[PDB]
């Protein structure tokens, strides 16, 4: 009897790895399906997660019409929107993917802020870094990734990208954070 055998990995396919220098990247075709999203506006990215994420964790924790736990999917991605100077607007949207055994008919969220949405599969360029991430940290690694991708046939969107986290705020050791640039 495993306590967290319900936590599963986001299913994607590693198409290529690159960089090999100070900045490495992975090209991933990530599967779509149903998602639980929470939109937060007029709040910094650091403070948006502190309001949005507990709504997501309560949902998969039994705050749904069936009143059942659902496990979860790691990493938990959220969308940030950069200005022309690289800084992040006060807008945020969580993109938590429903576990596979609940992709068929996701339980409906009791909190109306949590919206079950559906998205198609996307391809992302991902770079990784450790520690507890802040707004300045996501920006710096997004820029270091854009720089590495410049000079290659890579093509990515510029109005939006995603940030991913693999560990709860409690787990300090060996954390993983990623920045996903959506391919176009
Ligand atoms: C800063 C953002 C986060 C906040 C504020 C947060 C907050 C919480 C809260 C309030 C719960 C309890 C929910 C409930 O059952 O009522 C919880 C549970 C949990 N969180 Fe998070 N969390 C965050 C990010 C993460 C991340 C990134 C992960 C790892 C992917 C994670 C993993 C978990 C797990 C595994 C549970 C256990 C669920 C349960 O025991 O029912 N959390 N979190």
């Amino acid at each position: 009897n495993s306590l967290f055998g319900s936590v599963e990995t986001w299913p994607w396919q590693v198409l290529s790895t690159g960089g090999k220098e100070d900045v490495s990247y992975e090209e991933r075709a990530c599967e779509g399906g149903k998602f639980a999203t929470v939109e937060v506006t007029d709040k910094p990215v650091d403070e948006a997660l502190r309001e949005a994420m507990p709504k997501i964790m309560k949902y998969v924790g039994g705050t749904n019409d069936k009143g059942v736990g659902m496990g979860m999917t790691v990493p938990v991605s959220f969308a940030v929107f950069p200005n022309e100077d690289g800084s992040l607007q006060k807008k945020l949207k969580v993109w938590f993917r429903i576990p596979n055994q609940f992709q068929g008919s996701p339980p409906a969220p009791s909190d109306e802020s949590v919206k079950i949405e559906e998205r198609e599969g996307i391809t992302v360029y991902s770079t990784q870094f450790g520690g507890y991430a802040k707004e300045a940290d996501y920006v710096a690694h997004a820029t270091q990734l854009r720089t590495t991708l410049e000079g290659t046939p890579a093509t990515y969107q510029g109005d939006v990208y995603y940030c991913a986290g693999y560990d709860p705020p409690m787990k300090p050791y060996g954390r993983r954070n990623e920045v996903w640039l959506v391919k176009a």
